[PDB]
Parts: C-alpha cells; structure tokens; sequence
C-alpha cells in the first residue's frame, strides 16, 4: 500500500477562511493527526450554485507549470464516488498585492515595485511560452511570496492557444474584468498573448498606485466615462479606448516607467510590447 504525497483526503481539511470567489478558494488547514500541527492549504472548489471538466483542465494546467513566479500545485482532492475534485495549493500568508500593498507602502519603494512588474512578466512569459493565455491578469491575483518575491496565484480562466492559432475564441464572457481587458476582447472576443500584455500594463498600474481602491482601473474608468450607464459601459470604455484615451500616470510614477505601461496599451495587439521587451525595459531601470 503505497503513499501519494499529492492526494489530500477531505474529511482532514478544515476550512478556515475564504480567500477569494463556479469556483471558490479557501484557507484550509490539512489536519490528518487532527491535533492542529497541520499544513495550511489554498483549496479551489466549485460552488454548487457543472464545470468539473474547467477545473480539471486548470489543475491539469497548473500541476506542469514549474516556475518561481507562479504558484505551486500541492495536490487534488477527490471522493471514492467519483463525484468531484478540489485544486489544493500552497498558502501565502501576505496574501496578493491587493492587501500587501495598502499594508506596506512604507516598506516598498519604486525599485522593489519595478522588480515585482518583472517577476509577474517572467512567470507571464514561461505561461505564454507554454501557448497559454492567462485572461485574468490583475493585482488581485498577484500573491506575496515575500517582501521580495511575487507568483501568479489563480489561473481559473487559463486557455491553451490551439496550434497554428494566434488566439483564443472567448464563449463564456459574463463575468469579464472589463477594466482590464483590451479592445480584441471586449469587440471581438479573442484572446491573444498580446492582450495578456495589455492586462499587465493594467496590473503595473494598480502596483504602482499600492491597489489603492479610489485609484483602482474601475474606479479611474469610470470617472472617465461615467459610472451610472449599467449596459452601455462595455460600449463607452470601447469607445473611449478608440480615441486613445488611457489610465493616467501614477503619482509620483517617473515617465520611462509610464511609457513601458504606454507600450502595453497600443490599441493593435501586434503594436503591443512582448513580456520579453517589458523584463529587458524594467532590468534597464533597475541598474
Ligand atoms: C482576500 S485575501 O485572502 O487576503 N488574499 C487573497 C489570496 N491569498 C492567497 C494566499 N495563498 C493562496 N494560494 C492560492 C491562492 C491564494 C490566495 N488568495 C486568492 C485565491 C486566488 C484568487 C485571488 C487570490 C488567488
């Protein structure tokens, strides 16, 4: 009777609290001496209110991603029945840069925020690298390793590009990050690794901003456009895009920084800056 380090029972899992949310992830203790020396855990499970085969595929995703920037796959949890599966991953206790940053605006500095925007575009690049789009790049799902060190924690919308193809088709758009999202995504429904590139400039300005939430892309678009027009939103942040309008710069953010995060925001996916440009532009800063 042999021993699998990456299978977790449920009956010793013990939630604790929720850490964000068809899916849900909570902190849950691993407990199986039942005397609460054990591991703390992030659990991804679907909520009943079936996407079985999408978490299947991120686990799947997530398991064959080995990089220092992207969180770690601990293992899956399933039912003797057959009746489902959990993603279980390793905890960051800083949580993302949603809560590390309003927390520790004294402790960072440009430089460390610099060297974060180039970690998240390795971890970005190893994933695109891979044919992936990622569709959900936000500060929210940016966690803290450390005070030095950043990995992209959910990976709930990760696509495979097809071969020979250089997007992916969008279905299911519902419950899109519209504030972060390029025109090719919000007019046509097609992801490009490019529009992954677009997110991030999104991103670098929510780290720059410490995710403050009156600074916040929905909160700034908004302003721009208006925050009562329920339906029309989509349509006038469409709009406003198409007459170059963007997020403005950051206070007390130097301009080279600001027009890396400009290339990021060409309207033309193929006029983007690649992570590759973005990691050479930030290591040129830096020394
Ligand atoms: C509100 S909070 O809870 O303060 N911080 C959020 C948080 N913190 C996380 C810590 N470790 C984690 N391991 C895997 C996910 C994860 C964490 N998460 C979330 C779950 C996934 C969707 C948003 C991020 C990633």
């Amino acid at each position: 009777t042999e021993v699998d380090p990456t299978h977790f029972e449920k009956r010793f899992l013990k939630r604790i609290r929720d850490l964000g949310e068809f899916g849900k992830v909570e902190l849950c203790r691993y407990d199986p001496e039942g005397d609460n020396t054990g591991e703390q855990v992030a659990v991804k499970s679907l909520k009943p209110e079936n996407h079985i085969a999408d978490l299947k595929k991120e686990i799947e995703i997530l398991r064959n991603l080995y990089h220092e920037n992207i969180v770690k796959y601990k293992g899956i949890c399933t039912e003797d029945g057959g009746n489902g599966i959990k993603l279980i991953m390793e905890f960051l206790p800083s949580g993302s840069l949603k809560e590390y940053l309003p927390k520790n605006k004294n402790k960072i500095n440009l430089k460390q925020q610099l060297k974060y925007a180039v970690q998240i575009c390795k971890g970005m690049d190893y994933l695109g690298s891979r044919q992936y789009v990622h569709r959900d790049l936000a500060a929210r799902n940016v966690l803290v390793e450390s005070e030095h060190q950043v990995k992209i924690g959910d990976f709930g919308l990760t696509k495979a590009i097809e071969t020979d193809k250089e997007y992916y088709t969008v279905k299911d758009d519902r419950d899109s990050p519209v504030f972060w999202y390029a025109p090719e995504c919000l007019m046509q429904s097609k992801f490009y690794i490019a529009s992954d590139v677009w997110s991030f400039g999104v991103t670098l300005h929510e780290l720059l901003t410490y995710c403050d939430s009156d600074s916040s892309p929905m909160a700034l678009f908004l302003k721009m456009i208006g925050p009562t027009h329920g339906q029309m939103t989509v349509t006038r942040l469409v709009n406003t895009l198409k007459e170059g309008k963007r997020l403005p710069c950051p206070p007390n953010c130097p301009d080279e920084v600001y027009q890396l995060m400009r290339k990021c925001w060409e309207f033309q996916p193929s006029n983007r800056t690649s992570f590759q440009n973005l990691i050479e532009g930030f290591e040129a800063l830096l020394k």
